[PDB]
């Protein structure tokens, strides 16, 4: 034989190991519209109707947003908007309520409960009405047979929703 | 009631969904030593003995490197170095061979096979010998009862090793 | 050379592949006690206080139940019971309500909301009062720094609770 | 109010929690054929050619076997058999060797190395030749763009192969 000494400069004692990391996908939507009927005297919602253009999804990452619109997700060609229709607002107190409504995603419809938390009624300095408020709730992808190709392992069956709203009087 | 129009500027139609992402952890070690005996006439390794200071792990992320040394991983206090001892080199041809040796990690020892691929023998311009070569192989964390607290789900049971070596003659 | 024909009887063309399966752990508790104060005239809970002996966990699998009591879970030696204390019952209607209370698990306490669904008030055939009802709600393991060693990947951060109750008048 | 005592007989203090379990899928194939040329004087394989009918997969579970043949896996209609063609057998010693060959799965072909371990040459009691032997090796699903729809998380990128063979002389 013959003996050698490492050249530490061009020698790697090296390893790869595969691990998982769980992480949240957060996204809003740039383009959506709503009808909001709300009686500040009794702090009750009367009519809440939301249409969201799927096209305008924003999960801060373009190559995913595009992918969201494909058959294995939204089908934005066939089903271009998702919609929410309030069917009932059960008041808890002036700050809180239980809003039941119809969610439709890719033409499939389920009744869901959202937690209304009134961020605060006011009559803005200009003399016209404003309100803050938020709607919170969990929906199951499985309930809307959504992204059915994707396993409940890779991506959560649970979607959490937070609709933050400022909103001003009409005409 | 009363009617409101969204203020799109301070309104988020928002969602969070939890998903997993598989990813490789790659790390070398800054401080290690080796005894390398190799006969270029027959391209056979004769003795290969490596000691790696666990302390010097580098997975390009300090807060993980530190964590690697704790009880649930390396135990670098109790077991400060991991070691490899060649017990056999079965030659395939001048470029390839099957190196069997003893790996010890945190005082637990298993015989492992590495795939020797000679990157190339030479007599460097200065008239002294050099060799390139690499050792490749998979080891199982479970085989060395390693990081036993961490599930084989979160972090792979499989560790892949690639030892890249340049090495020059002695004295 | 020489030619051979397989003996299909003692020949396996064989493969192993590792895959994940998500699955629910369902468990009750054999031993627990409660104080239940409820006014059938207004269908409001007045006081709801539950103590559950951790010891009596039953996830239909003994070797897991035992393991539940160890440091990396319940610590049943140090913290032998988990407890729920009602702090507020906000009535929705006669069938539904929002119960807020203090949950304590291994000595850590958080206020949680449960969804009360009255399964039905009655005056049983014997002339004494009975009530059915259920409490539903999600709690986060992370909120109670629970099983902190176990990753939110292996085991869900979310625990779902369903307390089904039949209950009869006192004395 | 009024006070109630639980009826422990019809009361569940109950919980669901979602967890993952990693597990091996093991399967053979019922129907396959091979050409085996092997020189017991030098214990070298000369020609090894295997064709496996995908149709005959057996992972001890019919509803999965069927599913294996669909577009998101084998495409057994379009690509009814997978095949292995030996291109080289590098002998280690009389018990061991490194077999390089072409694997084709759903019409995609990669060269793979299998570890030949001769279970034992003999001349059986009837005066004719027999041999035992096994071929072991890992292949990557990704290398054969296989089940590409299924994430490397749900199902391992790594497939392990063990071909166990008894085999008798021809004519
Ligand atoms: O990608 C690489 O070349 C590689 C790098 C390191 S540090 C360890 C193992 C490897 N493997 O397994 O190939
Ligand atoms: O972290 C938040 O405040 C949040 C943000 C968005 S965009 C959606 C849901 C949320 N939830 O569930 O809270
Ligand atoms: O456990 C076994 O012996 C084994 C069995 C089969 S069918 C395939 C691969 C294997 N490996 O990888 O060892
Ligand atoms: O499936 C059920 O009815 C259920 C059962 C138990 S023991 C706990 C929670 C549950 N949830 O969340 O519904």
């Amino acid at each position: 034989m013959k003996e050698y000494t490492l050249d530490k400069a061009h020698t790697d004692v090296c390893f790869k190991i595969k691990h998982l990391q769980i992480s949240n996908v957060k996204g809003n939507f740039k383009d959506y519209s709503a009808v909001i009927d709300f009686d500040p005297a009794s702090a009750e919602f009367k009519k809440l109707d939301v249409t969201i253009k799927i096209a305008s999804v924003n999960t801060e990452n373009q190559t995913r947003d595009n992918h969201l619109q494909q058959d294995d997700f939204f089908k934005a060609k066939k089903y271009p908007d998702m919609t929410f229709t309030m069917k009932k607002y059960e008041k808890i107190d002036n700050e809180k309520g239980k809003m039941t409504g119809t969610l439709t995603i890719a033409g499939v419809s389920k009744d869901i409960v959202l937690d209304a938390e009134i961020g605060g009624v006011a009559k803005g300095k200009d003399g016209k009405e404003k309100i803050g408020f938020s709607l919170n709730g969990k929906i199951k992808r499985s309930d809307f047979k959504f992204a059915t190709s994707t396993s409940t392992i890779t991506l959560s069956d649970d979607i959490n929703l937070n609709i933050e709203v400022e909103a001003n009087e009409k005409e």
